[PDB]
């Protein structure tokens, strides 16, 4: 039996975040616009318009104060929850793929841009410190002969950064690329310690759990993945990734819009490209349990409840937000 506890509207929803102690859930627009529910009384809480396009990424503070949104239009803002404030702006020169807030210091965040070098920000004043940050390893001057320098930079070029996450202690962003690898970057020192091949496609999407111990891998050779990190913010070189799960339809050939952890990693859900179901896994064992069918539109964007079996996800045509209740 599928159960929808909740469906809400405001605007064309396309991401959908709850915050960490889960009693709100913030809501981004196709016209920029970024909604605040009160998870409570499932009414509006609050409406921030500082976007003219559609909105791509929401990141919550560790607090609940603050919250991070970016669009199509090139921007990042740092609202403050307490009084409605636009409290930073960053505007870059192309879309954000997705943007997100160092878990313990909402000053600084990380991006990633489309067709652009993703970067690191400083936003503790004002007008922000921007860091560049690498897609590729930096070759050596001698490595190369002077007659295949340009297609070699030419191809080196070709690594773009598409998704960008912090681990949990901040001192690493894990990030992935045009060419299927996943890249391990020292915050500090911006330079890549570690890099794999993971995926045959562009990456699209990760999430970390809750104790940054699994990460989550959409890519487009549609096939999701989980991999066990790496013991990184200890004191003492480099480190593998190693696979734990993949989770694909052969006989379907399914490929995968959006995917979230549960509140406990127990699960992974998907929604379908041109499908209207969603897909539930257990970790356990990597076996699937439910295949959701709601209503009868494609899905887009999921997310779980940070405390209970909740799942949330933006309906592609409608742009309303189901919530199932997931036994």
């Amino acid at each position: 039996p599928e159960n929808i506890t909740n469906t809400i509207r405001s605007g064309h929803s396309t991401c959908v975040r709850f915050n960490r102690k889960g009693d709100f859930l913030a809501s981004g627009r196709v016209d920029g616009t970024v909604v605040i529910w009160d998870l409570e009384t499932m009414g509006v809480a609050r409406k921030l318009r500082g976007h003219s396009k559609n909105i791509t990424s929401l990141s919550w503070s560790r607090c609940g104060r603050y919250l991070l949104s970016a669009c199509q239009g090139w921007k990042v803002i740092l609202w403050d929850l307490q009084d409605g404030k636009r409290y930073r702006e960053v505007r870059f020169r192309a879309p954000v793929y997705g943007a997100e807030l160092h878990p313990w210091n909402h000053h600084q965040f990380a991006a990633a841009l489309f067709e652009d070098q993703p970067m690191l920000v400083d936003i503790t004043e004002p007008v922000e410190v921007r860091y560049v940050l690498p897609s590729v390893p930096k070759r050596t001057s001698t490595e190369t002969d002077p007659a295949l320098r340009e297609k070699q930079a030419k191809e080196d070029a070709k690594h773009m950064t598409t998704a960008i996450v912090y681990t949990a202690s901040g001192d690493h962003l894990l990030a992935g690329t045009t060419k299927g690898r996943l890249n391990i970057i020292d915050a500090r020192t911006r330079e890549i310690i570690y890099s794999e091949k993971i995926a045959s496609g562009i990456i699209t999407t990760l999430r970390l759990t809750e104790s940054g111990r699994e990460l989550l891998v959409n890519a487009q050779d549609r096939i999701i993945r989980t991999f066990i990190v790496p013991n990184l913010s200890a004191a003492d070189d480099p480190i593998q990734l190693p696979l734990e799960h993949k989770f694909q339809d052969v006989v379907n050939r399914l490929s995968w819009n959006h995917v979230a952890f549960s509140a406990t990693g127990e699960y992974v859900a998907a929604s379908t490209y041109n499908n209207h179901e969603l897909y539930i896994w257990e970790r356990g064992h990597g076996s699937l349990v439910r295949m959701l069918e709601g209503p009868k539109e494609e899905q887009g964007v999921i997310e779980w409840h940070p405390h209970r079996a909740l799942l949330a996800a933006c309906g592609l045509e409608t742009g309303r937000i189901n919530i199932w209740s997931v036994t």
